[PDB]
């Protein structure tokens, strides 16, 4: 894979890449479509009116939105005007997003209508920098001075020329969070997801022109951003978008051509997602379907569950892993070349590292915490220098993850190095469930812990000692919990037991709960 030029903007790169087939369809959701030539005039449009309103290169920009034809139009769109978009999660609180506004700076915020409400909120809040609120598919009246999307965009002359920005200039943000602490603000550059298609798309993946690309992993995420939009833009695929929750019967509809005509021939999506279809009455037959590949990420893919695909489709599924610091995918199953119960192989042009307690490489076998090097690693958390320490170094990326390496060179996940759970793609940290639980009344104590469920997927688990004098049943509990957390949050059960085991501290001994 040849270097991108330093001179370079990736939204610049990618329309020109589509030059060639003006007319091909490159996005497509619910209500809309766009052609690779609508979406060029449509981001470089955009780009002219967020300059029009003063937003200069290299201030940042949040985009809150639903998947959608406008959403790579927002995202190339600030990327083409050297503007840094900051590409967030759809479910998350006003709170959330009052801090993404303060600590990214934003300068306007690009937000679907149904996300005006929660978008409100925050800008209410915080002491935010937003000049102004562009509004796609407003759902509710506009507020004074925003104003709707295709008016905006349809209000301005196309930029002429992209900002002349270098491969390694900040080129956009996503936020990942740890287990305790606010979310940091990944930066990545332009470089970084021309490797990623590159390596991954393109070379692992062989995506091509006449693919049909559905995940069912939104654009917000790095593994969706990759899916969706950077890998079939860089091969002149077309896909498919999809506003609402994925459930078994959505996907199903667009798998058997429901939405613009177009049956996806590559999906993407989480094992929890692979799991729920397989149990869904209506899953449909390989003879209904066009899938040639489907990949997953998100969480260990459990071996039964790619037996079960495999078994009724005739189709593996691809599990590979990457992170938010990472971009995209740097160890892999191929699609020719699949090892369930492991994540396969380093993907070319990445190299991998186990480490031991002391820095030194593991024997194969022995489990080692993983690190990453390759070209499309995030430069920083922005404005936190401790974090980024402990995260790039000297070119490796520390993933949190532990693997073991196997005798064919597979790799085989062996469990985190910090408490949070991977429950189908989000990240959930045990310590938020704790303490919202410990905020009803009537429990004294919490503790949270993933538990592998009946097809082996982590679920959080909570162990509640009550406090004595009230009365606190479980489904009061589920009450409280549906009223405080997202569904992606929720523990799958909870237990009531009369003391925790801890230590002289008072610090929660949470591997004898894992145990019993
Ligand atoms: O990945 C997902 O989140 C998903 C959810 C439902 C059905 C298929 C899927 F892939
Ligand atoms: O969940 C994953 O393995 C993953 C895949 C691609 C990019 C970011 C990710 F977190």
């Amino acid at each position: 894979v040849t270097p991108p030029p330093e001179k370079f903007n990736f939204a610049e790169h990618l329309l020109q890449t589509n030059r060639v087939r003006p007319d091909k369809t490159a996005f497509v959701d619910d209500i809309s479509s766009l052609s690779f030539a609508q979406l060029e005039a449509q981001t470089r449009q955009l780009a002219a009116a967020l300059r029009a309103i003063g937003v200069k290169r290299e201030e940042r920009v949040l985009l809150l939105m639903l998947d959608g034809t406008d959403w790579p139009v927002a995202f190339l769109g600030a990327i083409y005007a050297g503007i840094v978009p900051v590409a967030v999660n759809t479910l998350l609180t006003a709170d959330d997003y009052a801090y993404m506004l303060e600590h990214s700076r934003a300068q306007a915020v690009l937000v679907s209508g149904a996300l005006h409400p929660v978008l409100k909120a925050a800008l209410t809040k915080s002491d935010h920098e937003v000049q102004r609120v562009i509004v796609s598919r407003p759902a509710a009246p506009l507020e004074p001075g925003e104003v709707d999307f295709a008016e905006f965009v349809g209000a301005h002359a196309p930029l002429e020329k992209p900002a002349a920005t270098q491969a390694d200039d900040p080129a956009f943000w996503l936020y990942s969070s740890g287990s305790t602490g606010r979310p940091k603000g990944v930066v990545h550059t332009h470089a970084n997801p021309y490797w990623t298609s590159e390596l991954y798309g393109r070379n692992t993946l062989h995506l091509r022109e006449d693919d049909v690309c559905f995940s069912a992993a939104k654009l917000f995420f790095a593994y969706g951003l990759g899916n969706a939009l950077t890998f079939p833009m860089t091969v002149g695929a077309t896909t498919l978008l999809m506003g609402e929750r994925p459930t078994p019967d959505a996907v199903f509809k667009r798998w058997l051509g429901g939405v613009g005509g177009v049956k996806p021939t590559v999906f993407y999506g989480a094992p929890t997602g692979y799991a729920g279809m397989l149990a869904a009455p209506n899953l449909p037959s390989r003879d209904q379907v066009a899938l040639r590949l489907a990949s997953s990420a998100g969480e260990a893919l459990p071996a039964e569950i790619g037996q079960r695909f495999q078994r009724h489709f005739g189709l593996d599924i691809v599990d590979g892993i990457g992170s938010t610091e990472m971009l995209h995918i740097f160890l892999s199953n191929l699609p020719d070349r699949v090892r369930y119960g492991t994540t396969g192989w380093p993907v070319p042009g990445y190299q991998i590292e186990l480490r031991g307690d002391g820095g030194g490489p593991v024997a194969d076998g022995e489990p080692g915490d993983l690190y990453i090097h390759g070209p499309s690693s995030a430069t920083m958390y922005w404005g936190n220098r401790a974090k980024s320490r402990d995260t790039f170094q000297g070119g490796w990326t520390k993933s949190g993850d532990k693997y073991v390496r196997n005798d064919d060179g597979s790799y085989t996940y062996a469990g985190r190095t910090d408490d949070m759970l991977k429950v189908s793609g989000i990240y959930v940290s045990p310590f938020e469930i704790e303490a919202t639980l410990v905020q009803h009344p009537g429990v004294l104590e919490a503790a949270v812990v993933g538990v592998a469920d009946e097809h082996g997927l982590t679920k959080p688990k909570a162990y509640v000692v009550p406090r004595p004098g009230q009365t606190l049943s479980e489904t009061e509990l589920k009450t409280f919990i549906k009223d405080r957390l997202a569904p992606y949050k929720y523990p799958r059960s909870t237990v009531f037991v009369a003391e925790l085991p801890k230590t002289a501290t008072g610090k929660i001994q949470r591997f004898k709960l894992r145990e019993g």
